[PDB]
């Protein structure tokens, strides 16, 4: 026991809270940001510091009842790749097959240039595998359509067409940046005599995770349950939402009275949440995190509101808490690797501390911190690095709720038919198997704005896209 | 179109109103009762008028990790009769087989004599039926252990006896009452040659729900979600839930001691909560409720909850409510059958009325109105039956709260580690899929004193397991 470790700690720990009043000013300032991403910007948008608020050029909320051909689907997260046919069959069914690999480390990794032919080549290759293995029986000459589920912010300029405005998550890929990633996809394809596989689609992972969630809904279910929210909260985390057209301004006037007058209403907007206030007017803001976004992350200045929030960044901020402690003489760092390891402590790692007990003298702490950074602890420390990490994932899932509050506020989306509740659509690792995450988030969307009545109307179910019935569902409505 | 129709309706309406101060009572006097109803009742059991709360010596919660050779489970409900047989793997997975069938209407009927032997001829007939389909080879051969769920209040005096306290729902066969129902069943599979076949377990299906949810809760779920009630709202209403040894006052102090010296703590109690507060000191209470109870319900002056909450009686509240506008010269009943058909009006009816929108005119009431019993009507007459069955209903939810509210309380359910919730197992056909009526109960949890924050933490779950796993469970500890 080291009474002024205990007081640096408590003390820590303190500025992490997020109140009551925070969240509602967080919230109002979420919304005047859509509204300011929603005008046409005439800067770079690689340069716009703004909330992206992304037109996806998707309209339709999927009924269920969609059905045809099998469709390809490839999704490229932030972890893993993904090759899949989706056999579309109605009334919320469908057979999937799929073939899932790890991202290679090559990808991500300085010391080796990397091309944007490597990974685009090695995913028309995965392609080319998952085709010879699960439909080789077809012809060479099959008219595939393909949806591309790529789980990065894009500048959508159609359902087909898109820019990457930038990488996330660890991806380093200079030369990807600016170009077109389906034309880039449908080149390697091309070169591998897959010319009859045509990428007709392209959205994001947000995207893809509502409308999977739109087409599964039973009737029953999409009776009181209906789906107004795509999101993620894994390595990173974003979520989108259906926008009214006439709000759209950066939308081309032309296009949306086209639109208007074929029927459609609304759009579904990929927000790019993780660049919520990237200046920091209002986001809570710690030494730490200044020193992640400027020193350890790959887009330093950018997706400042992921770097408090997602599972990518949770430990680290644990990392560099620790390593002050140790500059302050507090903590012992003993023989452990923390030092000069970025992201060597992982939110992995932190889920095996968060509900740790005392009654076990903390050995799942214990373990996990040697198993991660050879860092040997006494008991005493690891109930203080316990409450760190409850600060830590709390003031993440308090965060993370601002977002969701702020789109249904704005859009009424509490306003629906009697027993109808809003359904948000979630995925990732964090919100799903971070134990507690889901719970504090709830907590969070009681404080906010919404209130606790507004919160029970709202419902975070746990909603996989991880098979491509997202991008299968664009490509069945796009041309070959 | 009628003005005074419009305020009869609203003013009916009006009566079933239940306010947060009465969830406050009625939770706190739940408690009494409860406390109540755990001493001795010094009378016999079969007039007591207060809280059941009846042993059903089961002390221990699936761990999930129990595995054995197949067990069998036979289930009578208030409708249907299944079969299954149940293969315990262990690591929270399980095999099932079942058949369900139909209670024939010979046993709905008083123009015939019934008597326990038809009942239990048949259901020994159908497991040897299921027996035959499923287990061909061996069902002669086999010495099966059979697991016997009786979803009615039994006077329970060991793990695999109890007598039969007096029937409820549609049922009515008088000299069951009384009688070991384990052993009028073995009779019958003795009778037709499946003497191999032991009843070794008896249990209600409240308990049979706990125990289900306690095995198939995965570990990372169960570490944030400890199941602690199995409740029931089907036909009937019904829940259970674990109570110290020390506070089971009515069981002999001998077998307490016995059971503490195996370092058993706590054993489930069947409260049977349909019977709450008999002599309505404190329960809302309509006209209608009394006309219910008194003339067309098969147990007067017994389970006083249920018939207000249940799927048995929520239709036959809209019947007598009409009958009552009808009289009043208010409400055109046409050439309908509703006059002189007790419960013609079913809780099927009112699922399609409950979400029925205006928007198409109020279709699917007026076809399951004509449906049910022939009944036509306006536009203006569905607005209003509409308005009738959602006061019913959500009257219905939130007095189904109370019970749960109650028991959370009583045991401090709600003070555990961090992050970590309270699972109620939930089956029947009501909180399954009854529209809303789920959403209404945790509105309800929210009004009652564990308030929005205690409700955050309670999880209504429906169960994906029924009670054959229970059965099967409680099967493979008993001896053969
Ligand atoms: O994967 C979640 C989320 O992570 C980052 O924020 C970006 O790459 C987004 O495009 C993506 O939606
Ligand atoms: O089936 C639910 C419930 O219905 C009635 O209340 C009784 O028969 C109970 O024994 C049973 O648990």
């Amino acid at each position: 026991s080291d009474p002024k470790l205990t007081k640096a700690v408590d003390s820590i720990c303190d500025q992490f809270i997020v109140t009551k009043s925070k969240i509602s000013q967080l919230t109002e300032y979420f919304i005047d940001c859509m509204e300011k991403g929603l005008e046409p910007c005439e800067s770079d948008i690689s340069q716009n510091k703004g909330l992206p608020m992304i037109p996806t050029f998707v309209t339709d909320k999927p009924s269920g009842q969609e059905h045809g051909v099998t469709m390809l689907a490839a999704d490229l997260g932030g972890t893993n790749f993904r090759v899949c046919s989706v056999e579309l069959l109605g009334n919320h069914e469908f057979k999937i097959e799929q073939e899932k690999s790890k991202i290679p480390t090559f990808f991500f990794q300085d010391d080796h240039h990397v091309t944007s032919k490597d990974l685009f080549q090695h995913m028309a290759l995965i392609t080319h595998q998952f085709l010879t293995k699960h439909h080789k029986d077809v012809i060479q000459d099959y008219k595939w359509k393909m949806g591309f589920t790529f789980s990065y912010p894009v500048d959508q300029t159609s359902l087909s067409s898109g820019k990457l405005i930038r990488w996330t998550k660890g991806f380093k890929i200079g030369d990807t940046v600016g170009q077109d990633v389906v034309q880039l996809f449908q080149q390697e394809l091309n070169d591998i005599g897959l010319s009859n596989v045509h990428v007709v689609a392209l959205t994001n992972d947000t995207t893809g995770t509502l409308l999977a969630r739109c087409y599964a809904s039973s009737d029953a279910a999409r009776a009181i349950n209906e789906p107004v929210i795509g999101c993620i909260f894994g390595t990173g985390t974003n979520g989108c939402y259906m926008e009214k057209l006439e709000n759209i301004h950066k939308l081309d006037p032309a296009s949306r009275e086209e639109l208007l007058s074929q029927g459609k209403t609304h759009m579904c907007i990929n927000t790019e949440w993780g660049s919520f206030d990237n200046e920091l007017n209002h986001l809570p803001t710690t030494s730490y995190d200044i020193k992640i976004d400027q020193q350890f992350s790959t887009n330093p200045g950018f997706h400042l509101f992921e770097k408090r929030v997602s599972g990518l960044y949770l430990g680290e901020i644990l990392r560099n808490i620790l390593l002050d402690l140790e500059k302050q003489e507090l903590f012992d760092l003993k023989e452990s690797v923390l030092k000069n390891n970025p992201f060597i402590l992982t939110t992995e790692t932190l889920s095996h501390i968060e509900i740790d007990t005392v009654e076990n003298d903390l050995q799942d702490t214990r373990d996990a911190l040697l198993k991660a950074a050879d860092l040997e602890t006494t008991f005493e420390e690891r109930v203080l690095i316990q409450k760190l990490v409850r600060a830590i994932s709390r003031r993440a899932a308090f965060l993370a709720a601002v977002p969701i509050a702020a789109i249904l506020i704005k859009t009424n989306a509490l306003n629906q038919s009697y027993h109808c509740q809003v359904e948000v659509g979630c995925d990732g690792s964090v919100v799903e198997h971070y134990p507690g995450f889901r719970s504090m988030m709830r907590h969070a969307l009681a404080l906010s704005p919404i209130g606790p009545e507004g919160e029970r109307d709202v419902h975070l179910r746990i909603s996989k896209d991880g098979s491509g019935v997202g991008a299968a569902l664009c490509a069945l409505h796009a041309n070959y």
